[PDB]
């Protein structure tokens, strides 16, 4: 019993775009851009749509980089998060009532103000590795258990 989500990292040679969510799940943390996939929509089309809605950017080709399943103890639905990256975008990042985007140099990624799982798989993303992960959370701050392995096919 899992629900489809997307997560998009705009990763350029020397910087990455992250967004500070202002409300809802994950508010107060920097993260990639994404959300729920809709009925009749491909996962990739959902990732492109969510990047636009949350950051104002238009992406062409998205590259599959990973899949991460999240379990929150006490919540029945698993989150099946399909992770994508791109280096080629159009537009300028847009701050909205819901999201504040900001560019980060790769040596200054704000892991202490990100979801704790990101410290595990961002190093793989940065070295262009693909991965499958599973994270079991207690609340939003504590990883009880996890698995993470590199793969050749997402």
């Amino acid at each position: 019993a899992s629900r489809l989500y997307t997560l998009v990292l705009v990763l350029q040679p020397q910087r990455v775009l992250l967004g500070m969510k202002k409300r809802g799940f994950g508010a107060g943390r920097w993260a990639g851009f994404g959300g729920k996939v809709q009925e009749g929509e491909t996962i990739e089309d959902g990732a492109r749509r969510e990047l636009q809605e949350e950051s104002g950017l238009t992406v062409d080709a998205l590259h599959k980089v990973g899949q991460i399943v999240f379990e929150f103890v006490g919540e029945p639905e698993l989150m099946d998060v399909h992770v994508f990256c791109t280096d080629s975008i159009q537009g300028t990042p847009v701050e909205s009532d819901e999201m504040r985007p900001c560019w980060f140099q790769l040596d200054q990624i704000p892991f202490k103000d990100m979801w704790p799982d990101d410290s595990y798989w961002f190093p793989l993303l940065l070295q262009k590795k693909k991965f499958h992960g599973y994270f079991k959370f207690q609340g939003q701050d504590t990883i009880l258990d996890y698995t993470l392995r590199e793969v050749d096919t997402v």
